[PDB]
């Protein structure tokens, strides 16, 4: 059994201009599995702002935007590109509502499951991937949640498996948080229903931590608050402690970076850190398409083209050899180097693949093809993993 490489493609969230279908410029020869993102969940959560999800007659089913339907119909042309490719629909994602309600009972779960089976048969999918962010915790109140989420999720996976059968793929993504295998997700109970589990070993640049996807801790740029100290290795060990076999886990790799929150918001230890971005730094990133009052996310192809290759040459490249990742700096008004963002580059990708091999993991997952730069990071990842 050679290694896996599960690429996300966020077709459902793609609002980029530029001619041609956006699926048609994916090199799917570099991956073993493709998670097409995202189906959503019809839901009656009162804070839901996608009215199309509020159809009372379809509550707890999966919603496919017309864009996502047009992409899923072109799977056959992807299978021509890579005859061994496995294609899954990913349902959920950050901020996606409705999982707690769809999971509450056997009957609501069955509405969800019937919808999954129908979508799988309609488009000839190889399987389904569930991205519930997150059961019990609810992404700190961003989506509805309840204690029964944990066991309800287990029942859902079991009953989804029973429906789709033993050949179709059922997979899930799981959170970085240490709490997640402790009390959100029943790791040992769900494992025999799942082909594999993708770890979201990124989005760590929050609170008092600088790095967004460091492989190990960095002492040059330490994290202050205890609840915030995270690293891919620490997450992998957490999930092994909770009982997952290594070969069932894919290490998540982010084809992107983040401005850390610590640069723009005070960092609280439940202020422990204070923001070092002035109006100038915020306006700078606003001028490049990065509204930090909205989000800290920067696609890798945007990092290359706009920051690293900035005609104004405002950004400087750095490497942390304890974290094993690159970061950029901009200059303060008083001329010091400010930690602007960490990301991933071919170096740090090749290193995470090496970590996959030597930890004995199942492979890699990455988010996502659209943030890549002419498939460069996906190609680096395939090479380093030995994928043919």
């Amino acid at each position: 059994n050679s290694l896996m490489s599960v690429g996300y493609f966020n077709g459902g969230g793609d609002v980029t201009a530029g001619p041609g279908g956006d699926i048609d410029k994916l090199d799917v020869r570099q991956i073993t599995h493709l998670n097409y993102s995202f189906g959503l969940v019809y839901n009656d959560e009162k804070d839901e702002t996608n009215a199309a999800l509020k159809d009372p007659s379809k509550l707890h089913q999966i919603w496919l935007s017309p864009k996502v339907q047009a992409d899923l119909q072109k799977i056959p042309s992807l299978r021509q590109q890579n005859p061994n490719l496995k294609v899954l629909l990913s349902v959920g994602g950050w901020g996606a509502r409705g999982f707690s309600g769809a999971a509450a009972t056997k009957e609501t779960r069955a509405v969800f499951i019937q919808s999954a089976q129908a979508i799988i048969e309609k488009y000839g999918l190889d399987g389904i991937d569930l991205d519930w962010e997150y059961p019990v915790n609810g992404a700190w109140g961003l989506v509805a949640s309840q204690p029964a989420d944990r066991d309800n999720f287990t029942a859902l996976l079991k009953e989804l498996r029973a429906a789709v059968g033993n050949k179709k793929l059922v997979t899930i993504a799981v959170g970085a948080n240490a709490e997640s295998p402790k009390s959100w997700v029943d790791v040992k109970a769900i494992a025999p229903s799942l082909d594999y589990i993708n770890l979201m070993t990124y989005d760590l640049a929050y609170g008092t931590q600088y790095f967004n996807s460091n492989l190990y801790d960095s002492t040059r740029w330490p994290t202050v608050a205890e609840a915030d100290k995270y690293s891919a290795d620490f997450i992998v060990n957490n999930y092994l402690a909770a009982g997952l076999k290594p070969s069932q886990m894919n290490l998540g790799i982010g084809f992107y970076g983040r401005i850390p929150k610590r640069a723009v918001e005070p960092g609280i230890d439940w202020p422990a850190t204070r923001p070092y971005f002035a109006a100038q730094q915020i306006e700078l990133f606003e001028s490049l398409g990065v509204d930090l009052t909205k989000d800290t996310y920067v696609k890798y192809n945007d990092i290359v083209a706009k920051l690293i290759n900035d005609p104004q040459k405002r950004f400087t490249q750095h490497w942390d050899d304890e974290g094993k990742v690159p970061w950029l700096s901009v200059q303060s008004a008083d001329g010091q180097a400010l930690f602007a963002l960490s990301y991933e580059n071919p170096r740090s990708v090749a290193i995470k693949a090496d970590y996959i091999k030597s930890k004995g993991l199942g492979g890699a997952m990455f988010w996502e093809y659209g943030a890549d730069d002419q498939n460069q990071l996906a190609k680096q990842l395939a090479e380093s993993l030995g994928i043919k």
